[PDB]
């Protein structure tokens, strides 16, 4: 009844529903969500206002399913679903250096390694004929590069290695999403969750005997991860972590780099100028250096409009401590007020002709979307490892642009599926030719 007063109702996703519900109700709308009573705040001047504040923290109920899932403990409270400002702030100062420029630039080996692996990989499939999961196997490369720099450790995914851990992933991600929106299905998704927690145990200890034996490790992720933990009384806090960056480090990039093959599968006119551009600025090179990453300017617009459309992470939640006008609305003390832009990506009110992929929107002339795009959030809760991201997927997007044509099978869908976060309904079954055919 305390938010009866709001306005609201009395390859298809939720957010599209919410989608709907913003535009014909308008900035500030009721909704159910994660089981509970939110409102959904659409205006650019709300994103100013609360995500650019520190006085507004994360609406902890809202992050529960992520916390833990079945009575199993997931990502705990490591550094996305923690949601007190002085324990969050902590841990991101230290977990901050591993992000440093100059930690990132020596990233670009293995980003380069496993790309060209995948490229590799491909290029023997290259018939125009065999089918090939692009979901499947950018994620597999997603896995591969984060395992490798964060934590220094081989999955060989695109090798066909570590199946279960392949299975313990989809099982967990299915189990977040059962518990926010029976006996076999408890049985395996607790079990993928406790597995998870065990490669970080089995992983750490590696490191620390490691570090024991005086052989050679190079910091990375998990340093500071360990770092942050300094002098806790037990190893879950350290676990908590482990576990959110050995997810988050490779979901969000598997699922925007599956979104943006996807759709430059039907933008042929798009695909021939990336193609030159790559052409023109790497050549024949193997290797992306760090300055030629700068230099895919088109690329870089490509990306941006494919997190428009295709955000794999399409919002965040803060808590409303005190009643509050938004909008001309009054929203009651002590509720989520949700922020997604996926909705704000998809009005007209916001972006001309939303449904039209279109990169000069991000044209260095192009005016910059102001508050109504946010695809890494924004803020001091905004995305620790956005520049990790971009990085590495400018370097997969270059070399297959570099090196093979994609032609999707017909009958593959261009539908969302959410699984805790958005990725393509289908698997983005295409077949392949190698550029110059
Ligand atoms: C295209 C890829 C990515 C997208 C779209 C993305 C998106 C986001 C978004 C929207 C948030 C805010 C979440 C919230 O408020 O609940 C976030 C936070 C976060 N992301 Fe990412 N992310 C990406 C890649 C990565 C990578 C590569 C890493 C780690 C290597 C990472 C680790 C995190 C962490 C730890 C947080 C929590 C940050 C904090 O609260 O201090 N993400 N990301
Ligand atoms: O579920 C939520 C919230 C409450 C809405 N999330 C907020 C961000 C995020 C990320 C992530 C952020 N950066 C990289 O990955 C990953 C996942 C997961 F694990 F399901 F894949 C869930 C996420």
């Amino acid at each position: 009844s305390r938010y009866e007063h709001i306005p609201g109702p009395p390859g298809r996703v939720l957010q599209d529903v919410f989608l709907d519900w913003a535009k014909k109700y308008g900035p500030v709308v009721r909704v159910n969500v994660f089981h509970k009573t939110s409102v959904i705040v659409t205006s650019p001047e709300s994103v100013k206002k609360f995500l650019m504040s520190t006085k507004y923290n994360k609406d902890s109920k809202m992050y529960r399913a992520l916390q833990t899932v079945f009575g199993e403990r997931l990502f705990g409270q490591g550094l996305v679903s923690e949601c007190n400002y002085e324990r969050w702030h902590k841990q991101r100062r230290v977990i901050d250096l591993a992000f440093s420029r100059s930690s990132l630039v020596s990233l670009m080996e293995t980003f380069n390694e496993k790309a060209e692996q995948l490229v590799e990989i491909l290029e023997a499939k290259a018939d125009g004929q065999t089918p090939v999961s692009m979901q499947d196997m950018l994620t597999y490369t997603a896995m591969d590069i984060l395992a490798k720099a964060a934590f220094g450790m081989e999955t060989s995914m695109l090798l066909g290695a570590q199946k279960p851990l392949s299975q313990a992933v989809k099982l967990m991600l299915e189990g977040i999403t059962a518990s926010r929106n029976k006996r076999k299905q408890l049985r395996e998704v607790r079990e993928s969750i406790r597995f998870l927690r065990q490669v970080g145990r089995d992983w750490v200890q590696r490191r620390r005997e490691a570090l024991k034996r005086g052989e050679e490790v190079p910091a990375d992720i998990l340093t500071q991860i360990l770092k942050a933990e300094e002098g806790a009384q037990d190893d879950e806090g350290l676990l908590d972590n482990f576990v959110t960056f050995f997810i988050a480090g490779h979901e969000t990039s598997a699922n925007h780099l599956a979104f943006t093959v996807m759709e430059l599968s039907r933008q042929p006119e798009i695909v021939a100028r990336l193609q030159a551009e790559v052409d023109e600025v790497i050549g024949s090179k193997r290797y992306l250096d760090f300055e030629d990453l700068g230099r895919l300017q088109y690329l870089s617009q490509v990306l941006k409009e494919s997190l428009r459309l295709y955000p794999p992470a399409w919002g965040t939640f803060r808590l409303l401590e005190e009643e509050t006008l938004i909008d001309g609305v009054r929203v009651p003390g002590n509720t989520p007020l949700l922020f997604s832009t996926y909705v704000m990506g998809r009005m007209d009110t916001y972006f001309e002709d939303p449904l039209t992929f279109n990169p000069d929107r991000f044209g260095p002339g192009a005016p910059k979307p102001r508050f109504t795009y946010f695809p890494f959030s924004l803020g001091h809760r905004s995305c620790i490892g956005q520049q990790f991201a971009q990085m590495e997927v400018k370097v997969v997007m270059a070399k297959l642009l570099q090196r093979l044509e994609f032609r999707l099978v017909p009958g593959q869908r261009f539908g969302l599926q959410e699984q805790a976060t958005l990725k393509p309904l289908d698997p983005v079954l295409c077949t392949l030719r190698p550029r110059g055919w």
